[PDB]
């Protein structure tokens, strides 16, 4: 609605991420960003994570206080929050991008 | 070379297929189908197995009788040895696709 | 306890562009929602994999356009098995299609 | 111990097609090859993610084009950042573009 806001960022994966870790990421996302109206897009690829996160400013700004906590990456190098005229990934609460290659050595690791 | 075949076939995966089993037929098959010559192509979603095999007829025939009595997979529906002129995967032991989706509910299982 | 699959490989026409592939798509949405068909078509390096389900009448209805489909050939030994429940409800079709092949096919 | 990173995040020209998605990675693996850049390039509903990596005069110098590039503009708040080693070895640019993304860069 009126006050939207988007925050952007990339991060380094753990070094001993696993496949289980990033789904769990992806479950505890889907649950969280439906109650708290957030939308947006996940990338991993190789140990780099890149995020667009949206919604109104105060479940952005929350969010991200624990996305920064978070020990399954670092260097979180992030973007200030942009405003935006509106959501840019609708009905994602959170989508994920990973290949099949990257699957495989998550997986096997 | 000269003697090349291909073997298409479509299955249905067991109920309990885990993002662990997948895994493993892709690594089993990177593993074997480099030392016997053997390209393609598998395909899974929401519980069905598509497969593309080529090489020599030995290889294809020999790969397939393991494949037929996995018991990861059932309903195994075949398409009888076409003779190809070329590969169609050259330099891809087994190539997988499998969307984040499917990556996600056989995770989630 | 109406449901049935047809399940097929076919070779795509050589000359196939991600036009043609975009065109297939489009055109299986549309159809697909109107007449209560799922699935998913797979393509990768010349080659299509289909899974398509829903009433039998309604099958083999799209199946005799899709055999005739000048975009493809080698349609083949047609796999048709009666199901429980559909495998891809909400997918009218979903397409899997590789960055690698979208890169392929777009080179004209 | 002479390896750098560029990270940024882009929004897509408005009226960005599938043939300009592809047009820009054509050209990148063929720039990035030669000048020993790799990386990956993410598209979705009009934003870019792109993580580039090598040495500090290449990454410069290509990072000078891709920021005046008219397929993009808000080119943000570009993160660099020296690297032990490559992430993307052998990647000169990997795309990665969903289905749903090709599909909707397609409608044209
Ligand atoms: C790369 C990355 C992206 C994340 N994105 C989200 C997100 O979008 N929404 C969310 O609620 N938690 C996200 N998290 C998880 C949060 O950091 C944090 O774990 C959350 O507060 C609760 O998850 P937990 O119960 O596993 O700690 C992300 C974590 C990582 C490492
Ligand atoms: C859907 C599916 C596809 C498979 N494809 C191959 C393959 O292409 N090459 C191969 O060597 N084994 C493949 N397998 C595994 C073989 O069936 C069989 O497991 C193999 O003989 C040895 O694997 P194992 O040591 O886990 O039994 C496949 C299995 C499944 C269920
Ligand atoms: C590989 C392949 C798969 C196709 N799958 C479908 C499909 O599932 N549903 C559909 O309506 N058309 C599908 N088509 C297109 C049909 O052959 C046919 O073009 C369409 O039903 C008629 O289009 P029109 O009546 O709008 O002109 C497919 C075509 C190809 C080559
Ligand atoms: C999002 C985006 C990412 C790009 N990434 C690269 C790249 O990694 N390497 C590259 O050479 N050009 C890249 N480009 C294209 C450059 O901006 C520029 O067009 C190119 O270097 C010059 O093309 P030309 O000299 O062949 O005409 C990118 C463009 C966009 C919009």
């Amino acid at each position: 609605g009126s006050d939207l806001v988007s925050c952007s960022y990339r991060s380094l994966a753990a070094p001993d991420l696993t496949l289980r870790d990033l789904l769990d990421i992806v479950e505890t996302s889907q649950a969280h960003n439906a109650r708290a109206q957030l939308t947006g897009a996940l990338f991993y690829s190789q140990g780099v994570f890149f995020q667009w996160l949206e919604g109104r400013p105060a479940a952005v700004a929350e969010v991200m206080t624990h996305i920064q906590r978070d020990r399954r990456h670092s260097n979180v190098e992030i973007l200030a929050e942009e405003p935006i005229a509106k959501r840019r990934f609708a009905g994602w609460h959170m989508q994920l991008s990973c290949s099949e290659a990257d699957m495989r050595s998550l997986g096997l690791a």
